[PDB]
């Protein structure tokens, strides 16, 4: 299939801040190189940015009045090796495609986000994190090389420790602003099964949620995350359903499943909105029997689960989740600032803004990428319905997050200011200097670049 350059109205996943750009779409690498050579001959214009599957909520994969390059047609898996654990894939392959192709080799995608519909390029450019951050770091940690199409029209082969480690690490979490990742080699995690052994716990309050994450139990699990109550007044505020686990070995599987330990099950036809259309509430739900039931069902040990059960637990709730019109907000607060983190949770609950879907986890050590989002500490994602006062309230949350040494995530943001973002990322000047060195003419530009003064 040939090249196609179309004027397209683009938004992130949040369906907000739309802007019109020329979308180039081609499986031909030579053609992508030529477009970048074209933009650069100009050589100052409104530039270009790569786009993956558009799963970022904000404006990092759009470029109003300029060019956008859709990378999804470059989706070749070149090789997978079980012995070296390395995969060599085009930047356009997505993590679901990769997971499925790698399982028969006993290989596991080392960092999986809450949706598998993300490209390798998008996973690198946002240095994405998953349920295992505290044990495996973020996506960038597992990249062994990548080929970066730079502004000068050349393709630079980058490694994390080689000659241009600096450019490598500016590209990790760089939001497409150092060039176009064409291709990458990733080191996979070995596995004997496609299953998890999981322990579930239900806490009664915010204080309990924090204690559970601070009692040392986190180190017994490679994977850990929680669903968090952000609407109930204290003491119920910040109670959580915690899901922790690790990949199962074949010995740990029931005999029924040992025949095909690496098998991935197809997603079921029926979801919970399908079997129970008008909700799951009864007369017991919100009283003491409801609390007991919820606590009992969410407390367990050594439960064998496939990926969907362990890792995408709310796929069950199907049509019920988020029912556009929502603002996604994710931040992390450094571990030591526990009181400050608790204070921010209190602010949210008293705001008059109600988020039903709240993902909580304790991040581990950060990496050397100057713009990487994750830092060790308390991470949470909340989802606010758009309504009066919200924009001004999230600006107040920004101030609180900043003051308490934390940051927002670019993959979620469409509204923070440049001033706020720069203070949240003290290594931003260091990063900008790398960018100016590798792209003096601003061949690469995006709506986010301009909003956040990263240009
Ligand atoms: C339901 C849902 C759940 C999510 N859960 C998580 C989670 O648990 N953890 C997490 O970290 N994130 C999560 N995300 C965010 C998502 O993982 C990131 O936004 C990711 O970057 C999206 O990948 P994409 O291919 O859709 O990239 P896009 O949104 O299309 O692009 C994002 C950025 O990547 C850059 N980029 C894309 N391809 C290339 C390339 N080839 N070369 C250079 N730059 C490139 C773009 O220019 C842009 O700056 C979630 C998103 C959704 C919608
Ligand atoms: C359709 O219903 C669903 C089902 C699953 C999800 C998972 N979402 C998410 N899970 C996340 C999990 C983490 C984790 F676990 F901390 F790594 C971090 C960010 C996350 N962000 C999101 C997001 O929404 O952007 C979101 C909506």
């Amino acid at each position: 299939v040939g090249a196609t350059t179309t004027a397209t109205r683009l938004t992130g996943w949040g369906r907000t801040a739309p802007s019109v750009a020329n979308v180039l779409r081609t499986p031909d690498a030579e053609m992508i190189v030529k477009a970048v050579a074209r933009v650069a001959e100009s050589g100052g214009g409104r530039g270009a940015i790569a786009r993956g599957l558009g799963r970022s909520y904000g404006d990092n994969a759009q470029n109003g009045g300029g060019l956008v390059i859709d990378m999804t047609p470059l989706n070749t898996i070149h090789s997978i090796d079980a012995d070296t654990k390395l995969v060599d894939i085009d930047a356009g392959v997505n993590l679901d495609q990769l997971m499925k192709a790698a399982l028969p080799f006993g290989l596991w995608v080392p960092v999986l986000p809450g949706t598998r519909q993300v490209t390798v390029g998008g996973a690198i450019a946002c240095d994405i994190h998953g349920k295992n951050h505290h044990s495996a770091g973020s996506f960038g940690n597992h990249v062994r090389s990548m080929d970066l199409l730079t502004a000068d029209g050349e393709i630079r082969h980058l490694t994390p420790t080689g000659e241009d480690a600096e450019l490598f690490w500016a590209t990790v979490g760089g939001n497409g602003l150092t060039g176009i990742i064409m291709r990458a080699t990733i080191e996979m995690t070995p596995t004997s099964t496609a299953y998890f052994i999981a322990d579930g716990d239900v806490t009664a309050s915010l204080d309990e949620t924090i204690a559970l994450h601070s009692d040392g139990s986190e180190a017994r699990y490679t994977y850990s995350s929680a669903w968090f109550d952000a609407i109930s007044a204290p003491p119920k505020l910040g109670r959580a359903a915690v899901s922790r686990g690790r990949l199962a070995t074949v010995e740990q599987l029931p005999a029924k499943l040992r025949s095909e330990p690496l098998k991935f099950d197809a997603p079921q036809l029926l979801t919970l909105p399908d079997v129970f259309p008008n909700g799951l509430a009864n007369k017991y739900t919100f009283g003491p029997i409801g609390e007991l039931w919820y606590r009992k069902s969410g407390t367990y040990r050594g439960k064998v689960q496939n990926l969907t059960q362990f890792y995408h637990p709310l796929d069950m709730f199907g049509e019920w989740n988020r029912a556009a019109g929502f603002l996604q907000y994710q931040f992390v607060i450094p571990t030591e600032a526990v009181d400050e983190f608790k204070k921010i949770i209190g602010v949210i609950q008293a705001s008059g803004h109600y988020s039903f879907l709240n993902v909580f986890k304790l991040f581990g050590p950060r990496n050397q990428a100057p713009l990487s989002f994750p830092i060790p500490g308390w991470n949470i994602c909340v989802d606010f319905p758009i309504k009066d006062g919200l924009g001004k309230f999230v600006s107040e949350l920004d101030r609180r997050v900043l003051e308490f040494g934390g940051r927002l995530y670019t993959a979620k943001d469409s509204r923070t200011t440049a001033e706020t973002f720069h203070a949240m990322y003290p290594r931003v000047d260091e990063w900008i200097s790398v960018r100016r060195k590798v792209d003096p003419l601003r061949v690469f530009a995006s709506d986010m670049a301009r909003r956040l003064e990263l240009l």
